[PDB]
C-alpha cells in the first residue's frame, strides 16, 4: 500500500529489478513542452538494456500516433516502435469499433484532424465526412468528446441532438481538465468540453484515457503484461497514479509535471489510498541508477 | 413540508387568500415558446383585482429588461411594471456592483448583446470595450459565464487566463443545463457552459439564477416580501422549486413544463424535501378559482 516513499539505494534496485514492464505517461515525465527531462533518453536506454518493456500511455488526443512517434526522437528518444505508444485517440477508436451500437453507425466527433485520422484509420465512419451519391446522412450512434480547440455553442447544440437518440454513444477521450504552457498559462482540456457535453445533455460519458481502467484493456491487447509486475510512472496523481491504482500497478510520482509532492502527502495524510504514489522521484533520471 | 398535494377546493382559497404575494417563473408558467398558457392573464388580472402582489423571476440572460417585458405584452400579459421583472441578467449586474473587487475593474463577459446593455445600464465597465485613448486594457476582475450562443474555445481559454488571478471572481447568471425549444429539441444552457468553465479553471461560480438565495436578496431590494406568505410558482422542481425552499416559500408546481409530477412524488418517497412542491397545479389557470 502506497506510503509516498522517496525511490532510492537498495529499495529502488529491488524495485527494478523486480519489475518486468514500465509504463510511463509523457508530458510532464519524458518532457515539458520543447524541453526533454535531462537523462530521460539515457533511462529508456538503459531500461531496454535490461530487457524490461517500456510503454507509453498519452491523454492526447490531438494527434494520431504518426505524429505522436515524431515527438519522440525530436525529444532525444530513438528506437521506438510506435507499437509502443497508445493514447486515448487511437483507444478510442478501438472502443468505438467494439461498442458501436446499431446493424451489422456514424460517429459526430469533437476534434481536430489528427483524432479523426485515427478513427478512420479504425473502420470508423465519420459524422460530416461525404455522403455516399445523394443518399441520406448515416444515423449517428456515437459522439465522442476530444481536444477540440474549436469547440462552440453550435457544436454542443447539435452533440446533444445526436443523444437525444439514448442508444446513441457518449464517449470521451479523457477527462484532462486543464494542461500546463511553457509561458506559466495554462490550456482547458477535454474533461471541460466533456463538462458541457454531459450537462447540457444529461448523460455520463465513457471515458477512454487515464485514469479509465479501459485505457489498459487497449494495452493489453497487444501485449500480455503483469500489473502486478509493472510500474506506472506520471506527474499528475488523479490521472497516472489513480489509474496505476486501479491497474493494480506500483506507482512512482515525478515532480517533473503537474502534481506536487506537498498534495500527495496530503491524500495520505487524508487516507485517500489511490491518489497516494507508492514511490516518488525528483525527475526520472534519479530510476537509472537502480539498473 | 412539502407533500405534493394537488391544490384545489377551500385549501386553494386558504393558501391564496392567506397569501400577500405570488412570485412567478416564465417559461413552462405564463408560456411555452410563442403560446401563452390559457387563462394565465387572467389570472394576473385577478391576483391584481385581489390586492396580491405578482412579481416574476426567470433566469433568462439572454435579453435585457426592456426586451424582456415586450414578451409580456405580447403574450397577452399587458400593464406589467418592467419593476415587477427580474431576470438573472439583472441581477448579475447588481451582484457585480455590490462585489467587485479593486480599488475604489473590467468584467470579461460570455454572453450577448442583451447581457451586455444590462451590465453597461449598471455602470460597470467590460472587456472588449474600447480603450481610453491608447491606454491599457483595464484589469479584469469578474468574469462572467450568460448564455452565450457564441461560445468558443478561444472565449474559455480568456476566461481561465483571467481566472488564474485569484481576486478574480467566477460569476454564472443561472446553472440551467439545457431548455425545451417548440419543436421538442432542447438547447444547452448557461450551466453547461459554466460547468466547462468550472472545470478548466479549477473554480466554483457564485450563481446568481435560482434557485441561489440571492435572486431573492435582488428581488428585496426593490420591494419588502414576507416569504412565509409568499407563493413560489414554477415548472422546474431543481430550480423553481428547491428556490422557493430556500427562501422559505409555499412551493407550486405546474406541469405546463419541465418536472413531471411523477418525479416530485419520486424525490419525497426518496425523502428529498427541497426538491418537492407543496402544491401542484395541471396549470396555472386551475388557481384564478380560489380567488
Ligand atoms: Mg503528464
Ligand atoms: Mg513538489
Ligand atoms: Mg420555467
Ligand atoms: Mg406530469
Amino acid at each position: 500500500m502506497a506510503r509516498c516513499e522517496r525511490l532510492r539505494g537498495a529499495a529502488l534496485r529491488d524495485v527494478l529489478g523486480r519489475a518486468q514492464g514500465v509504463l510511463f505517461d509523457c508530458d510532464g515525465v519524458l518532457w515539458n513542452g520543447e524541453r526533454a527531462v535531462p537523462g530521460a533518453p539515457e533511462l529508456l536506454e538503459r531500461l531496454a538494456r535490461a530487457g524490461k518493456a517500456a510503454l507509453f500511455v498519452s491523454n492526447n488526443s490531438r494527434r494520431a500516433r504518426p505524429e505522436l512517434a515524431l515527438r519522440f526522437a525530436r525529444l532525444g528518444f530513438g528506437g521506438l516502435r510506435a507499437e509502443q505508444l497508445f493514447s486515448s485517440a487511437l483507444c478510442a477508436a478501438r472502443l468505438l469499433r467494439q461498442r458501436l451500437p446499431g446493424p451489422p453507425g456514424a460517429v459526430f466527433v469533437l476534434g481536430g484532424e489528427g483524432l479523426r485520422a485515427e478513427l478512420r484509420a479504425a473502420g470508423l465512419r465519420l459524422a460530416g465526412d461525404p455522403s455516399a451519391g445523394d443518399g441520406a446522412a448515416p444515423r449517428v450512434r456515437a459522439v465522442l468528446v476530444g481536444y477540440d480547440e474549436h469547440f462552440s455553442f453550435a457544436k454542443l447544440r447539435e452533440a446533444c441532438a445526436h443523444l437525444r437518440d439514448p442508444e446513441c454513444l457518449l464517449v470521451a477521450t479523457d477527462r484532462d481538465p486543464w494542461h500546463p504552457l511553457s509561458d506559466g498559462s495554462r490550456t482547458p482540456g477535454t474533461g471541460s468540453l466533456a463538462a458541457a457535453v454531459e450537462t447540457a445533455s444529461g448523460r455520463q460519458a465513457l471515458v477512454v484515457g487515464k485514469p479509465s481502467p479501459y485505457m489498459f484493456e487497449c494495452i493489453t491487447e497487444n501485449f500480455s503484461i503483469d500489473p502486478a509486475r509493472t510500474l506506472m510512472v506520471g506527474d499528475r496523481l488523479e490521472t497516472d497514479i489513480l489509474f496505476g491504482h486501479r491497474c493494480g500497478m506500483t506507482t512512482v510520482l515525478t515532480l517533473t509535471g503537474v502534481s506536487r509532492l506537498e498534495e500527495a502527502q496530503a491524500y495520505l495524510a487524508a487516507g485517500q489510498h489511490d491518489l497516494v504514489p507508492h514511490y516518488y522521484v525528483e525527475s526520472i533520471a534519479d530510476l537509472t541508477e537502480g539498473l
